[PDB]
C-alpha cells in the first residue's frame, strides 16, 4: 500500500 511503517503493518491505502 505504501512505504510506511504503519501501512506495512495494516493494509491501508492512505497514500
Amino acid at each position: 500500500c505504501c512505504s510506511n511503517p504503519a501501512c506495512q503493518v495494516q493494509h491501508s491505502d492512505l497514500c
